[PDB]
């Protein structure tokens, strides 16, 4: 249909079933980065730091491919994630001892604090400016002193290289049992970013070529690092690093992905 | 999961070729039929011979033919496709005469004051059927008569063709998505388009689609290929330029347009 699709509650819900092998093509095809590396990166931050990292959150856990990366080199791991498709996904991959808990970022119902939280493959691209400045809040009370937030977003060159003419832009993959198509299309203000999601999967009980398309509106924003350091701050985190795509190398306007590295501050 | 070609790949996009020529035009450089024909028309009156009777060969769905009926002249049209020619049928009415043929056969038992075929039919031929095209074709013409088409041109092919992956192209339209995957065998004998298409499917729940794919295979002809198989067909002339326009044709064009004259017997 050539009119708008509207915006889900939940724009993973028809996803979930095939989110993994997507990230596989992802990672292949569009420089995602494996959660092994995010997890080495991420070890890695912990280790220069003085406190000892064992309790674990990820915010967007989705279906735990980060949180299993952790699992295995054994944290104690808690995930959140608004959508109930994705979590039912994350448990079968975690096992029932997990704490898994539905909720909608900037809301974190977790009471108890952890030593350390991570959202990783850019799940808070999703977030508004003003729900993203509450979810760095809502992090930073359930850190300690010096405890650390690290995550990554969608970088300056990846809005400039889906969302530069007034046409959108296509892009596709056919995989296995499902077919792709990415519309990417932006208000002229460029105050948020869409991607349609046309999603073609094989009609079950249906004779051979019949297929059912979903579609679902996927909205990102652009954090600018010049955002990310002011919220960051206004939320009580006394440093904010960031670096291309989970690499020690500079972030620039030509990064695809963004990594930011945040130590909370002393004052609570 | 690899595509054959099929004897008619027009059979399943007939229904939608009209529309998805729109989106051509917006967005892949194809000339708009009107400025063709008006490219085609300036071309005519620099002969010393009118032009009224025309054949375009791979008529397709008659958009060509539909802008030249317009302006006066008395059109035919052949093509292969039946499902293609049924769309033609509807545009340009039954008194105009379409025939299903498969190229290099024209089987006319007349003559025409011109040949045409636009937007890249020829493209489907490989040489030595392209080359018998070209000597059907003149002997439908008298002395001086002339044959305009087009072919992709280099560009198009490096454009496509480069690439160390299969490019990837896709565009969802009214009731119908289409998925083109370019691949080239390491000889560059031909070049394939996969043409997966995702229609509707009738009288069934909303987001239910049918899947087709078509095996599109395209031939790059070079000048220098094309001047002596025209030689060999019996046209004395022969020039090439930029897309229906009067500009040169270069190395970077995407598409050729060829003007040629048949020769004196
Ligand atoms: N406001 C919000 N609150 C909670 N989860 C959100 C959210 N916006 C997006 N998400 C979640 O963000 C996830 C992005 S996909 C990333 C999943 C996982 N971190 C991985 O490494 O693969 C989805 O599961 C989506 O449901
Ligand atoms: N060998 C061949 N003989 C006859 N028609 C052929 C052919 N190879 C390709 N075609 C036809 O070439 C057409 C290409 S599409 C172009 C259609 C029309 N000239 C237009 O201006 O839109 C299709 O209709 C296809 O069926």
């Amino acid at each position: 249909m050539t009119v708008d699709v509207p915006v889900s509650s939940d724009p993973y819900a028809n996803l979930a079933a095939s989110y993994d092998r997507l990230v596989d093509w992802v990672i292949s095809e569009q420089e995602e980065t494996p959660r092994e590396r995010m997890g080495d990166y991420i070890e890695s931050f912990w280790r220069d730091q003085p406190r000892p990292v064992h309790k674990v959150l990820e915010i967007c856990c989705g279906t735990g491919l980060m949180l299993g990366d952790l699992q295995r080199r054994g944290y104690q791991v808690s995930g959140l994630d608004r959508s109930a498709a994705m979590l039912e996904q994350a448990r079968n991959r975690l096992g029932t001892g997990v704490e898994l808990v539905r909720a909608e970022l900037p809301e974190i119902p977790l009471h108890a604090g952890f030593d350390a939280v991570i959202s990783a493959a850019n799940g808070l691209t999703y977030l508004p400016g003003t729900g993203f400045g509450e979810t760095l809040a809502a992090v930073a009370r359930l850190l300690p002193p010096g405890g650390t937030f690290v995550f990554d977003l969608y970088g300056h060159g990846f809005f400039e290289r889906f969302y530069d003419s007034a046409e959108p832009r296509v892009l596709a993959v056919e995989l296995e049992d499902v077919s792709y198509i990415w519309t990417f299309t932006a208000p002229p203000s460029r105050a948020h970013f869409d991607v349609v999601h046309s999603q073609f999967l094989r009609t079950p009980d249906a004779e051979a070529g019949t297929y059912t398309r979903t579609r679902e509106l996927h909205r990102f924003h652009e954090h600018t690092h010049t955002s990310v350091r002011r919220l960051a701050a206004e939320a009580g985190f006394s440093s904010a690093e960031v670096h291309d795509n989970w690499t020690s190398r500079p972030s620039t306007p030509e990064s695809m992905y963004d990594t930011w590295t945040l130590t909370r501050g002393v004052l609570e």
